[PDB]
């Protein structure tokens, strides 16, 4: 189970399963122990009042995949088959189940999110006979309890070359803010008039299915496939009649035709990849954070990943600086335009930025801490974050100026960055209070260690707004226009303070506390406001013992292992690295959760966190502040014989590292 | 009945009776047989969920002129009165019922869609006496069962100097989508104190009524108007208070001054006119298809007719490549802000073209093959247009580059039209497929012959990415941005066969089909692919048998008529003009159906055809590749002496023709 | 009661009192004469049908900071209180009232809008007992009449430093379009472990409750506050959890951090200031006139005042031409970013304005007479003005021009004054008429004097077109754009006619009619366009005893006080000074009326009017056509010995003048 292309489960137990998910940055559809059914399938940009929080959330969606299975009216279940086993396909993010049913048949059966077709899902099933049999096959379209008011159809699209059957749902979320539409059909090999007769039962309130009987003589292959477009009233205006639409176009492509669209457009994610020798652990492990992170996003949009990308409903689809600071550094280096996706979604509500600022008492854009659909603050209001930790509108100032530097856009600088920047920098030259001694400091608020709260002079925050500033004067600079000259005054005056044994202060009132994750650590990495090296150390040394091993989110041993690197400790760099992700990780298909020995995957910042320590860490790759990628001094684990990672910068060169 | 400037229709035959359209663009009113009825009332701009189809929809309106009119306690009916006649004034859309009642009153009525005021309406009543007698005079407002939850009011608005009484209306569209306001009064010549009293009823569920009782002498006229608005919440976020206030406007303007207003803007559409000497019936026909235009497009709008114009619920009312290669031309020769108002009906809606092309897996903008209030697809399911019929974006990118050589506008170029042809120019890009010969395919569309569904490199759609790449480039060097160089690769590169026997193949699976209308002619003109004379011989020879009589719209004969003019051909000209609409009229007005014998007026887009092959054809006139307006050779019919075109081009030049 | 800071009440009388109100341009709080209630909560910006007018209006809100206050179970009542006070100090917005209970304890009691944060209101209650004695304290919130299905809430935001009990009602206006949320919470001195127990209860269907109890020992002060924060949908997307979240946030700053933030907002406004020495009530009801315009205006915002300001439902909150030509330009000089919010939202209603113009037959923008949410027409139909009104289309363009003149902001004119000048020009240019000789007419308005309706070539009216006209070409030069040279050439011939006496016409049906307010004496300010002092005079002398005591705005006395003070006339420009507003009072504060005798206050309309006669007329500042701010000859009041007008125009001077 080491292949470094596909991760597999034999004889999947319930007990102690955590599904993988296969995603095209808009559906995500996660695994279900169980053959023939899928576990969760969720909707990006789909939010409404529901459950944690009473705030926004992502909303389980039709689960439009569920068939049931029966040979001589005897129904498929994991009781009654053998040879049972799941592979996840990481090359083309294909899930495919392969059993065995008594003396009668193997059925192999896989699906995918369409990497081209936002909205449209496909599952091909094939059963290879050893005896004449004669299966039942129905789809199911249960309605989630999630979903309200729901209107269940059926019906023919014919003319005189096609009979395509749709099943199709419609239905609203629970506070009707969002409609949603289902549609399904069958795709069979053998044409209008020799296909199996198509059955719709509509037995149940929240339940309707359409079904077929088909003989299958001994030593038979039969195939057919199962298409799904889901999709709602926040990407379509006529949700109803596109899903319907979709179905048919995707029909009419036909299984081959999407198949090889869909293996393009995987294929050329691929070729940005990294590739370890003498650790096939650690590469199948690299493979897994890379497909996670390509599945989360999706270029040429205006989407951001959750911390839990489409893998579930974590922390609530909504969108934090997990993505400026954890999933989007990666992907910048790697693939250029999912980045750009990623700060379009901060572009496009800046203007809800604005008006938080102007709730809240300030000038400028005022990102929240957590974002969903309208671009406002959406934190539950019983933690104090969603109030008090404003690092988030400097992460975004970061990230967008990070953006271009790899870019060199200039075009995009003017029309998105220098927006961004100079509003975010207007923020923070309204957030600062001067004192006696001519500092600017920044109080009350809750500190990147979250454990820390209503406090004072936060470091990590207080290097945010530097950058911030400092960035946008250099924006500015750029672009010709004046800037003005307070952002530097501040910037240069901000308070980031020493304990008298010479290592960063967390914050004002802190001497010796725990702390949930990395915070003074951050301004080495990624700030690079600390780059005297005996400095990093002096931190490094001081807080490293400070993060408890319960209950502390994966967002430090990462930071830990590529500030080691930096400094050319591989014994060091790679305890982090290992410590980062090997003890948050679930059976069977490794997947990671937010905390160690957590049971909430899957944490696409955790993974983005790592893949940062892989390419900045050991591959000593690094964002120029004059522009572009350069390499800085590395070590590799001494185990690793080769580290090797594609497509890295806008003229996508390789990188090779040997000891 | 062959006036120039008037349609007439004696003794109205119900059984057998098309109603004429009068207009502004906004509100279209569809003449009854019966004296002082309307037959349906529609408003531009409102779509709902509505019969055929299951997508948005025109809804049937008020018909808000509805006037019963008895004398001494006695009801006009078709079946008491005489010498009964009606007349369409195309000078400045009058619509005028007449006729003698018994012994006692001549009555003549005359409405209008006001030109100046698109939500407003009015009816002229004149009663004139031989007798003593009373009328009794009731408007109703009847809520059409299209609508729902309506509320019926009535209330006086005073002043010293006047009492307007308002019979007003509120209800909604099927799904609740839009609010309908409708508000009308009576205005009377003789003043508050000596005006009648008008009395209100509300007898039934659906309808309400105004009313009043005078007196006349013998030998007297009496005259009396009903001012109607009609507005909803697509166009006005309160459309109650608006109707009302829109009015009572009109009533305190008076009849004289909104029909002064009213010709004032009819005179200025009829600056650009085409006059025909030495053949009645073809001046009265071209007459009432610059009419139809007129009156069911609008300037400084971003309005666009729907096939059948503002006649009624044609095609749902949705907005096709009708406009763009149909009506579209002829308008942006004679009024290019006519034109204008159609291009931004498609630049408003690009956003929701750039999500189509998204979600069918596209780079760009991809327009939908029907369009609506949303600019999203809106094709009825059934039919596999509208995932497949993809020239549609083509035809949006030629009119954009049309509308700038004609008017020389830059500043309208970098502001909307090159939005509009870099974001089609990027779907085509991403819709073709590079072969082994490097040749570029267009596979799986279906063709402009409709009849040719799912097909390969259609000879139209080829044709209209090719000139949607070229145009896009040569935008771009007008504006001096760099352009992609593959559009030019690209264009070059696309494939356009022949036949053995030299003509231009419709498709790669076209041999000798029967077609539904032109297509591989439409290379010829309007796209000017195929200038080689004898080449566009072939094409017409073999492709202009290939149209059955039956069921074929009026969208080629135009086209051969046009090809045959340019070729020098009178008779064959001649032949084909006639052939394009003859057979398609509706009596007694000579309306134009969408098919021969047909039964669906008015078709304005048989009618913008025909006014190419007059302009275009007879008249030789061209967009020049480089700018402005030309003229190349052409031919009359025998039977005309004399062609005149005038406010042709910006410089508003006049073109006369003689043999 | 002479205060130059306070406005005082002794033993307030409600049978004939009028309270004043605090405000931070989002929400306004109006006094009651019961202790610790308010009488009227509004907030801005929120609009929905209710009573008047039959359009949108400002809706009665949550009366936030009701509280009862009892001791050893007696409740505080007018019977058992004595000293009883009330106080607004202009200084910093704080409304305080003051009493003794029995002979045992003294309360004091101050409120705020918080000047830094739009949604979040504070009341500070200090009480002073002379014995032992345990107080009992409720704070209510009561739903209004005005909203409907309301939803009452009660929860404890803990962690282990706080418990922060929040009081949270959600409900809707009249018709479902604003949803409100309101959240309340008490703030004490004494920590977590001893604070009281906060108790709910819920006993009605419209009111729910929080209270306490505590013991006060004898020689003691207790202190606490309660904190409201107060925003609807039209502010936020999720009204319910921002409200609470503001809560949240304000009780974590602290009563201390909130009111030092709060003081300083107030500090700057009052940077900007008018003293008079000889004459305390001067000096008084002119800061009163400041304070008020300060309170209901907010810098770096798109909000306009009513007529009425944040003092009640005054003109339904709809926005006219008050603003521009009455509160704008004291706001332009003292302090422009505000004048700049006054502007902006007339820059993002301009849209709404073209949607107006076409509808009424019109080209560019046409502004509506009453604004509010969209932007769109929102007069009563009832009003002609609503139609007929035109003239406010020219005071947005002339408060347009006045704002870059005075500032000189090139950028903002690009962006924002030139797109407002050009519509509202191309407005006029389709507005008039040519006649027979050349001349430009202006037919069928409501004149500025209102009781003049459907009239011809109003004085003012005609006189906004000229101005609006000259500035949009003047704007064009310098932005260096070609602007229709049909612009000059109108504004050199519209129409203003002299009677025989040579007597500016108010109209071309005006003899000697009584007028509603200052029409043709507009012509000389603000319009200057009459200039010639012997035409000023003849005007004044003609027209100054047209208007009525009875029933006539407070927008004429003071133009004409402004002009005597031009002409040097101090004892006329004294008299009509003092007769602006002196007959308008209302106790116990001395709040302006709309009218002489009135009830209605607060017209803040009217102290916008006598505070240029106070800047523009006593001081003599003029807005200079060629840029920046200037001084022409003036007088003083007899009795006035110095006037002293500081932070003028972009440089912030003093003015200083003396006999
Ligand atoms: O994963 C989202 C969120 N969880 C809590 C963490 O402390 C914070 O750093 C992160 O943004
Ligand atoms: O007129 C609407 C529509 N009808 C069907 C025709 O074939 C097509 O060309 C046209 O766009
Ligand atoms: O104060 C609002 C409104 N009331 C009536 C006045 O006549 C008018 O001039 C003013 O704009």
């Amino acid at each position: 189970h080491q292949d470094p292309w596909k991760l597999s489960a034999d004889k999947p137990d319930s007990n102690n399963y955590y599904g993988e998910t296969v995603a095209n940055g808009m559906i995500g559809i996660i695994s279900s122990p169980e053959p023939l059914k899928v576990k969760e399938v969720v909707l990006a940009g789909t939010y409404d009042i529901y459950k944690r929080g009473r705030v926004s959330s992502f909303i389980p969606n039709y689960n439009l995949l569920n068939m049931k299975l029966a040979f001589n009216g005897e129904s498929v279940q994991t009781y009654n088959i053998n040879n049972y086993k799941q592979e996840l396909d990481m090359r083309n993010g294909a899930f495919t189940g392969s059993f065995q049913f008594k003396d009668l048949a193997t059925v192999t059966y896989s699906y995918y999110a369409l990497r081209h077709l936002p909205h449209c899902i496909m599952m091909v099933v094939n059963i290879n006979t050893q005896k004449d049999t004669e299966i039942n096959v129905e789809n199911l379209l249960e309605t989630p309890s999630s979903l309200n008011n729901q209107q269940n159809y059926f019906q023919n699209i014919t003319n005189t070359h096609v009979n395509i059957p749709l099943l199709t749902s419609v239905a609203f979320t629970p506070t009707g803010r969002s409609k949603i539409a289902v549609s399904n059909t069958f795709l069979f090999d053998e044409g209008k008039k020799l296909q199996p007769e198509i059955l719709h039962r509509m037995n149940d309130a929240d339940m309707h299915a359409m079904s077929f009987d088909k003989k299958i003589k001994a030593g038979k292959t039969y195939s057919f496939a199962l298409i799904g477009s889901l999709i709602s009233s926040d990407h379509i205006n006529d949700p109803y009649n596109e899903a319907e639409r979709l179905t048919i176009y995707a029909a009419l492509e036909g299984k081959s035709r999407l198949l090889n669209r869909h293996m393009q457009e995987w294929n050329s994610l691929w070729q940005s990849d990294i590739q370890v020798e003498g650790d096939p652990q650690a590469q199948q492990d690299i493979r897994s954070m890379l497909y996670h992170l390509y599945s989360f996003t999706r270029k040429s949009t205006s989407l951001s990943p959750s911390p839990m990308g489409l893998s579930g409903l974590g922390y609530n689809g909504h969108v934090f600086w997990d993505t400026e600071i954890w999933m989007f550094p990666p992907m910048l280096l790697l693939h250029p335009e999912i980045a750009k996706s990623m700060i379009e979604y901060r572009y496009q509500r800046l203007d809800a930025a604005r008006k938080k600022a102007a709730i809240y008492g300030y000038d400028g854009a005022m990102f929240p801490w957590e974002s969903a659909d309208s671009g406002a603050e959406e934190t539950p209001v019983n933690a104090l974050t969603g109030a008090f930790e404003h690092h988030v509108t400097g992460d975004v100032a970061i990230a967008a100026w990070q953006y271009y530097l790899v870019t060199g856009d200039k075009e995009w600088l003017k029309e998105k960055g220098w927006p961004i920047l100079k509003a975010t920098a207007e923020f923070w030259a309204s957030r600062v209070e001067k004192n006696d001694k001519g500092e600017y400091e920044i109080k009350n608020v809750v500190a990147a260690d979250e454990w820390a709260e209503n406090i004072d002079n936060n470091a990590y925050t207080n290097g945010t707004a530097i950058r911030n500033l400092q960035y946008a004067s250099k924006c500015a600079t750029v672009l010709g226009v004046i800037a003005p000259k307070e952002w530097t005054l501040i910037a240069d005056k901000i308070l980031i303070s020493k304990m008298s044994n010479g290592v960063t202060r967390e914050h004002d009132s802190y001497t010796d506390q725990n702390i949930k994750q990395a915070d003074a650590n951050l301004l080495a990495y990624p700030l690079k406001l600390i780059t005297d090296k005996e400095q990093i150390e002096r931190d490094l040394k001081y807080y490293q013992t400070k993060i408890p091993q319960s209950d502390t989110p994966a967002m430090t041993q990462a930071i830990f292992s590529l500030l080691y690197s930096r400094l050319e400790d591989s014994d060091q760099a790679y305890h982090w690295f290992k410590d980062a992700y090997q003890p948050n990780l679930n059976p069977p298909f490794r997947v990671i959760s937010e905390c160690k020995g957590g049971t909430n995957p899957y944490f696409s910042t955790g993974a983005g966190g790592v893949l940062q320590a892989v390419i900045m860490g050991f591959g000593g790759l690094d964002i120029d502040a004059a522009g572009g990628i350069k390499q800085v001094k590395s070590v590799l684990p001494k185990n690793w014989k080769k580290l090797t990672i594609t497509g890295i910068g806008i003229e996508k060169k390789t990188f090779v590292l040997t000891h």
